[PDB]
């Protein structure tokens, strides 16, 4: 419906990057959905999501959740709740969050374009 970003929440990006908060089971739009090289190992997609105010590039998907995106009801632009997710430290200090369990509320094609105006969260 109208105030489409009313649909996403809003701050939680900021919330699970900057107070590692893992409680909230935010609403949050695709935006896009990569496979990354993996080589022999079941493959692995990384997500750009929106909260309606930032994007960021470091989901990654469980592999239990990749049938999702093979069979399309995951995909850019679907409106979808994370239901559990951890976040992981890397070597380097980047962080990704891993999608454990999610829904999909509102399909790519009903939604059909990128909600708000999001800017890339950095770090
Ligand atoms: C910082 C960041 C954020 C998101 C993805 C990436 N990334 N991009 C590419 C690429 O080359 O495209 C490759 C990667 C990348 C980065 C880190 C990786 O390893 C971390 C990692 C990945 C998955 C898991 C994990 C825990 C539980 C599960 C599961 O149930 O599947 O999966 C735990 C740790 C694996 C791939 C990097």
């Amino acid at each position: 419906g109208s105030h489409m970003v009313g649909q996403l929440s809003r701050g939680a990006i900021a919330a699970i990057m900057q107070k590692g908060d893992t409680n909230i089971k935010p609403i949050l739009q695709v935006i896009n959905i990569r496979p990354i090289t993996t080589g022999n190992s079941p493959p692995r997609y990384r997500l750009l999501m929106s909260d309606g105010l930032n994007t960021l590039s470091s989901f990654m998907l469980a592999t239990q959740l990749n049938p999702l995106v093979e069979e399309e009801q995951l995909s850019s632009n679907c409106v979808c709740q994370i239901h559990r997710f951890i976040v992981n430290t890397l070597k380097d200090g980047r962080r990704v969050v891993i999608l454990m369990e999610l829904e999909v509320l509102k399909s790519a094609e009903a939604v059909g374009v990128k909600i708000g105006n999001p800017v890339p969260y950095n770090e």
